[PDB]
């Protein structure tokens, strides 16, 4: 039970807990202190909001230092490259039939956004990935690992 993340993104959520911690947790308790000398706190639309945030954001705390309390926080800038594909590297890909070619980097949970390239761990194209290296042909249709770089 020993949970890979990648070295940017773990400063990407160390950075985030101190935000949320230092900057807008303050923030929001003084928001709510606010309205309360507004009393009325059933109808305190203030109030409801602040609370409202409180949850949202106290939730990401919990949840960030827990994901931080699990990490396997992997630098692979640290390792002779291998040419194979693992957690944490960036892969060039070509869709054999399109011919569509893509560069990804296989990341964690917290860190997958897929839109910007950076793909989770656990989805369908790092897993038929992890493991190959470069030529190797992979039929998840089939594309082509063109390129492994630790980055």
């Amino acid at each position: 039970q020993a949970i890979p993340m990648t070295l940017r993104g773990a400063e990407k959520l160390r950075e985030e807990l101190d935000f949320l911690k230092s900057v807008r947790r303050p923030e929001i308790i003084a928001a709510i202190a606010e309205a309360r000398e507004h009393g009325d706190l059933k109808e305190n639309a203030e109030y409801h909001a602040a609370r409202e945030q409180q949850g949202f954001c106290e939730g990401r705390i919990k949840d960030i230092e827990a994901k931080l309390s699990n990490a396997q926080v992997i630098d692979v800038t640290k390792m002779p490259n291998n040419g194979r594909v693992i957690f944490g590297a960036t892969v060039t890909v070509l869709n054999l039939d399109s011919d569509e070619e893509q560069t990804y980097r296989i990341v964690g949970d917290d860190e997958a956004d897929f839109k910007q390239n950076l793909i989770s761990v656990n989805s369908p194209i790092a897993r038929g990935l992890i493991g190959k290296e470069e030529d190797d042909v992979v039929v998840i249709v089939e594309f082509e690992v063109i390129k492994v770089e630790y980055l």
